[PDB]
């Protein structure tokens, strides 16, 4: 039984593990705490980019956004370099996915517009994909430091996996805009030690990671078998019992991904 | 419950699959047709080098062996290049392991001495290691085209795994000679699409492959988890029912190796 | 006579190329704009690690350095992942060389101490090696955006080649610390399409790349012939005339490296 | 210029070097002893295969050829294994190119028919390509042991290069047969340490090697620049005066190929 290995990995790493792989036409669905709530962390930046692409034409990517040093509040290796020149919506998209730039996500949230800096509009976009569970309430970096048990800024492996399936595999975006999202996730630089490290090399892997306090470590991914069969793999975890400053364990997400690959083989 | 995937792979590839992983101190042993006989093929070249290392001092590796054009009876990518210069016993070991050189193996068997060109002496070495099942009767390339049902030149995944464990992990060789065999298998060039391809990249893999007629494809390996735990993986397969000219399916060994990695994670 | 191909490559790529290979005991020195100033870019991280290694004992590499999210000011593929756990001086060295981590370089400069966050101390280390040309004035990522004609954060291929020669080939470091620098540059991950791509596969290549605005592309390397003769190859280039957003051309450095290989053969 | 490096390599490796690169539309021709005669050695098997394709229909490749153990005269790693089942002309082609099989070459020469075991027919095919210099007089392995100064079984780097140019790049064969020849040379197993070893990895290389007595070592190849520009590189060498049992030096051909790569960069 596979759920025995997941609970074994939970005990070995002193964490709570959540795994969901939507069932394909050939294989069954993998579930472990799939309907339990985990914090979004940086993984929300993937459907955030799709939200801007969905509501705006392709020419919107050339719009230049100027910002001040007071807007830099989270880890922003790209936004800190263009404070004087500004960045276009396209560059904010590239930074929000590949480098998980915090303020780039906050600026994209503002581009969604609406109350709460665009968090209300963002959750509304998740509702259009049929997801009535996830919700974003804060901006960066507050959405990462919510206490355990709090439902604000949380999703579930079941909910986030099906969202990612419609965006990459489904037609929730036209193919011209769908290709831009996939290329950003394919050249991601922040998830080399997670789902990518758990699957063999001849498996294609695109992903968007997430890390927060309380030992939070997420990774939502779309993998391709060596023959070309696509799957959706949502792996999230936290270590609330270890405290606020608990260290996240990337090895947990990598070990769990290898268990998923063994079943899909 | 892992053997359900193995039987699914046998039906998917039209082949007979044999898998054995010796049990460690923490995990149990993986077995699938583990006590059924498969053809040695070139996998016998790994304990053959260990046999030469065991019976001779380290200075014996500098002995130069000369051979004629009539000795090149099989694919010999390294021995074919030094017919004028000759090759030392050390170079014959390197070619027999890394490039699976046939003529290098035949000369090493002759260096063992005894009846049948040293095939009796080689089997005698396996008997001293506790292997009471395997047997080598022919040389290259006759040992690769034995008819199905014939027990000549055959081993079992159970037997070959335990031999490899004693040679690499156990103390069947002194550490100075143990390091030579491990380094040769570490730089193998013929098995990139088998056990190496089924395991994630952060796993260290040393191996010696084997391929013959009747769709035969073997790969004996020693893998190391990212934390440093060693395991022994013996995967063998044939497609005898498909005839003498049956094509081997390397994807079968890679898929089976991925299933093993999920259990060992 | 080799400089005819170099000027032909400059015309083909619309760039300014700088090449220098210090003369060995058998061959003469290769020079092309060798005494012209090019921007340091990330090449300064190689002698920066050597500077830290020189001034501290080997046990100093275990000192844990803590940093905040505001320190992540540039592309930092390793520093972004250990903001909560912190990184040791040894890990900062590995990240600054192999992954060209920006924040790791800034922290190592702070460990050097002195004015301007340690840029003055770094320039002082180059002066002790006989380099009276180079100079580091800013930190990451400002040192890459300097305008053309400005001497700040610039070296010359003549100067950087002799610095790299003393660190790797000379005894400017004790062998225990010298071996650490060589192994880190040998496992570099950012320069597979530059000098490494210009040399045949049987040539060992260690290097540290550098890329910035104005189409800047540098690569300082130490290569070994298949027989074991070491050489030092310093290749730098920019396209300042193309503007700030000029695209760097890695093919120029790979082609220039191939021309040098023909001479050293 | 460049011919000084060739004379430097000749004096260093104690050999006689012959290099020819047919001029392209952009580059000039490389010549060094290009019109001097070197022994064909195994390089004649490349235009030999093209000869069978040219005068025979595609169905001729399925014709089964039977042979006895008395026909195995030269190094035949593939012909030694099929002395009972026999091999088709197509299998004889694959063995003659990729593994430089001796008996495979003699059987194809006999398939050409005519006087002298088909050597007269083979030279006649070379004459139709405009080559009035080369000539084949013996079979394997006699064609390799001719004394120096003897014009039997010899070609020139100028003559063999232009033949290879029409066979691979030109339309001396229809594309249906031209693709078969190119794929066989691309999967060659006997020339990894010659022209292939002298060019960088991002250069594609197909070749057919040749080795004989008197330290003879040839390699005719077709290389492709990383952008896709094809060239023809003919490198031949012997070491007359060193005796019949003189050792061939593969490093000479690899070093000379690096000099060619430096010019074409
Ligand atoms: C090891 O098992 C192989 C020797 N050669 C094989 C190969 O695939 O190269 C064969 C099957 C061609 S063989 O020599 O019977
Ligand atoms: C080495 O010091 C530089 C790296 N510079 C660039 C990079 O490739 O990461 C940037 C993006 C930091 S830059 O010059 O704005
Ligand atoms: C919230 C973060 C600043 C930022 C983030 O997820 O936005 N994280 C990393 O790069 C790890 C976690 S974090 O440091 O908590
Ligand atoms: C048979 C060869 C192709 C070639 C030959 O004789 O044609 N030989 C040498 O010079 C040694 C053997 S070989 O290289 O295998």
């Amino acid at each position: 039984d596979l759920a025995d290995r997941f609970a074994e990995l939970e005990r070995r790493y002193d964490a709570r593990l959540g795994v969901y792989v939507p069932a394909t036409g050939t294989t069954a669905a993998i579930e472990y705490r799939a309907d339990e709530r985990f914090a979004f962390c940086s993984t929300f930046k993937a459907p955030l980019v799709a939200a801007v692409l969905h509501q705006n034409p392709l020419t919107h990517l050339d719009k230049l956004i100027t910002y001040t040093s007071d807007d830099i509040r989270s880890i922003s290796p790209v936004a800190q370099q263009h404070v004087q020149t500004g960045m276009t919506i396209g560059q904010l998209c590239d930074a929000a996915i590949r480098y998980s730039d915090g303020t780039a996500a906050n600026l994209l949230l503002a581009d969604l517009g609406g109350p709460g800096g665009g968090t209300a509009a963002f959750t509304g976009y998740l509702r259009s994909l049929g997801d009535t569970v996830s919700r974003l309430d804060a901006e960066e970096p507050e959405l990462n430091r919510d206490p355990p048990g709090d439902e604000r800024d949380t999703t579930t492996p079941h909910a986030i996996a099906l969202v990612l399936q419609q965006l990459v595999l489904g037609n929730a975006l036209p193919p011209d805009k769908r290709a831009l999202l996939t290329d950003w996730m394919a050249r991601n630089t922040t998830g080399a030690k997670r789902i990518r490290a758990g699957f063999p090399a001849d498996w294609k892997v695109i992903d968007k990671t997430g890390t927060g306090d309380y030992g939070r470590a997420n990774d939502i991914a779309v993998v391709w078998s060596p023959t070309g069969v696509p799957y959706v793999v949502a792996v999230m975890s936290d270590r609330a019992g270890g405290g606020y400053d608990a260290e996240p364990r990337e090895a947990l997400l990598a070990e769990a991904a290898t268990c998923v690959a063994g079943v899909l083989a």
